[PDB]
């Protein structure tokens, strides 16, 4: 008897070794571990009358190959070991599957339940097996019951889903290859040096967004306004109140403050109310990335990778989802009972106490009807490495928080009417009455104020106060989380790809990490400006989202993949035309960028001068400065030197402006 000898079997293709193992244990109490080409795979002789072999793909086994040089109109699937030397290790997975496929009765794609898994399984079965004998397992968690359920409900492959993923891969590859070679070729022909440059259908509009926002930030000048704070003596309290009215000119604010001193104020309304602070909804992937970035500093790409690992451990549901809902087809009770039998037992006892034993998900807005929100399966976490445990604990507490109870806050608002004036201002304080979910998803601080006890009709006096200057503020620099939110909001990429695009931008050195903020490098800056200057259509956020909408329509059967491919060729042909025209200037710009041809540098940076010895950005900085100073003068009456000092001292002031300002203060 040969343990690993089998015939007349269905071949089940899984994406990862852990998923293959999980599927084997779902199908048999004694699955057989085999090894060939140094790859572990599983034989199921036990399940019903049929036999099964479960093999991991390890990831993509196929990649796109096209023409060399520029332009590239074609993209065809080839084994990755043949076309990508960083992927020759996959050859052994390719060999195993090809060997097991010849003697197979049929094929089951059990890759992950997203578009990538549909493509991976399709390419493998189509090329190594028989596509006409192909079925799809669609599961959202690697629990025995979810796997068995999907095995029982095996369906045809979803060719519309497959075509949507193929279309996105081919269109992404075609745009990246063509634009990146067009850039490198224009430099080779103009400076005779070859440097590696990259571009992407989503990377490039993303880099342009960041560069444009960094320019705007670097040209920002805080403008002044004035606020009035008053001190109200009423009963035993001394209340510092910031008045809700703002003033452009300092004289209007002084006027306003002085007519309030020594006036009487009367409590004319008291409002005591209990406010709800709703328990959170279960994570979709973006929400998880956002929260794990804020709390632990884990990058979006790593959050997704870690969540995928936890799903492969059977600990959470599949994390590539937009949904913030848990439908009734998911047993909350089973999850809760699982967590009760784990290190989360005491947290579950607390949720039981908070709810009385009634566990109701606070359903979020976003849906994804085939892909529920991220939640724990109820299987017990054990021995989790550090970053894994942080992510699992986030997901578990978010879920447990979502089935607990809304928090309650007591609010008291006093309305105070000034004597002789049509003006009334408020004093308010909030206290936590019931913490509830705040003790479960304990990552949300609630500001509490010391109580203030006043009755309707109580009177006091405004005894003192101050006019205070308030400087306008720049839009914040991007964080990874903040950039990721912009991508989601603009519908660039998918929630599965956005985190990787951000990481690819850093790896290829167009972006860099300055603390929590992600800023351009010089190279990223130049590439963004070049793409902006010469190829605005390919970095237009609206047109990128347009393409995203067409890709989404392939999934529904509403548009043909072949039609999106044709339309993309049309777009490439338009890029080709624009490239022939501008190629020499594109190459010249790239040359200046890397110091390859000497330029007359700006007085304050390395960019090429534009006017007055200033680059285009420092020149705009000066224009903005002159106008901002005028606004400062009209509003504050400060003299020139003092306005400059106040702009120079504010960290809101862009660096281009700050260069100009420091110069003018150094002048004589
Ligand atoms: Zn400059």
């Amino acid at each position: 008897m040969n343990l690993c000898n089998v015939n007349n079997y269905y071949l089940i293709i899984a994406e990862k070794s852990k998923a293959a193992k999980k599927i084997a244990e779902a199908l048999s109490e004694k699955p057989i571990l085999c090894r060939k080409y140094n790859v572990s795979y599983w034989i199921i002789k036990d399940h019903n009358s049929s036999k099964y072999v479960i093999v991991p793909a390890a990831g993509h086994l196929f990649g796109l190959k096209g023409e060399s040089g520029f332009p590239v109109y074609d993209a065809d699937w080839k084994p990755l070991w043949e076309i990508d030397k960083n992927s020759y290790y996959t050859k052994r997975y390719y060999q195993l599957i090809s060997s097991l496929s010849k003697y197979a009765l049929g094929f089951i794609n059990a890759c992950d339940y997203d578009i990538e898994g549909s493509v991976i399984g399709y390419l493998i079965i189509k090329n190594l097996g028989d596509i006409k004998k192909a079925k799809r397992m669609k599961f959202s968690a690697l629990t025995k019951s979810d796997i068995l359920s999907a095995f029982r409900n095996i369906s045809a492959l979803d060719y519309d889903m497959i075509n949507a993923g193929i279309a996105r891969h081919k269109i992404d590859w075609l745009w990246g290859i063509n634009v990146s070679r067009a850039l490198m070729i224009s430099l080779q022909d103009f400076a005779k040096k070859r440097v590696i440059l990259s571009a992407g259908r989503v990377q490039s509009p993303t880099l342009v967004q960041v560069v444009n926002s960094e320019i705007e930030r670097n040209l920002f000048i805080p403008l002044p306004k004035f606020t009035v704070s008053i001190i109200v003596k009423i009963k035993d309290y001394s209340l510092n109140i910031k008045v809700n009215k703002e003033f452009e000119k300092i004289t209007e604010a002084k006027e306003f403050l002085n007519k309030l001193i020594n006036k009487t104020v009367k409590v004319v309304e008291v409002e005591n109310r209990v406010r709800l602070l709703e328990r959170p909804s279960p994570f979709n992937l973006t929400d998880l990335q956002i929260e794990a970035g804020r709390i632990y500093g884990i990058s979006p790409y790593n959050v997704e990778r870690i969540a995928e690992d936890l799903y492969l451990d059977g600990l959470i549901s599949f994390p590539r989802t937009n949904s913030q809902k848990i439908p009734s087809t998911i047993s909350i009770y089973n999850i809760i009972k699982g967590l009760e039998n784990s290190s989360y037992r005491k947290l579950v006892d607390l949720v039981r106490k908070i709810t009385g034993g009634k566990y109701v998900v606070k359903q979020g807005i976003k849906d994804d009807p085939a892909h529920p929100a991220i939640h724990p399966t109820g299987e017990a976490p054990k021995n989790l490495p550090n970053s894994k445990f942080k992510i699992y604990d986030l997901i578990a507490r978010r879920f447990l928080g979502s089935v607990s109870a809304d928090a309650k806050l007591s609010n008291t608002i006093y309305t105070l009417k000034v004597s002789d004036f049509p003006l009334e201002f408020t004093v308010s304080y909030t206290k936590i009455l019931e913490r509830n979910w705040l003790d479960i998803y304990h990552f949300h601080n609630v500001k509490e104020d010391k109580p203030i006890f006043l009755s309707k009709g109580d009177e006091g006096k405004i005894v003192d106060g101050k006019v205070n200057i308030s400087l306008s503020k720049p839009t914040s620099r991007y964080t990874k989380v903040s950039l990721l939110k912009w991508m989601e909001s603009s519908n660039l990429g998918t929630e599965a790809t956005r985190g990787r695009i951000i990481e690819i931008l850093v790896k290829r050195k167009y972006l860099t990490n300055n603390g929590r903020y992600i800023i351009p490098t010089k190279l990223g800056f130049y590439i963004a400006e070049i793409l902006n200057k010469f190829f605005p259509d390919i970095v237009d956020v609206r047109m990128t989202a347009d393409m995203e909408s067409k890709l989404e329509m392939i999934k529904t059967g509403k548009v043909l993949e072949s039609k999106v491919i044709k339309e993309n060729i049309e777009k490439l042909n338009k890029f080709i035309e624009e490239y022939k025209v501008n190629k020499d200037k594109v190459g010249e710009s790239l040359a200046k960028a890397l110091g390859l041809i000497k330029i007359v540098k700006c007085k304050y940076c390395d960019l090429e001068q534009y006017k007055d010895g200033l680059c285009k950005y420092h020149y705009e900085a000066k224009v903005r400065l002159l106008d901002a100073v005028e606004i400062w003068k009209e509003r504050t009456k400060y003299d020139h030197k003092k306005i400059l000092k106040r702009i120079s001292s504010s960290k809101s002031t862009g660096k281009y402006v700050k260069d100009i300002v420091t110069y003018m203060l150094s002048s004589e």
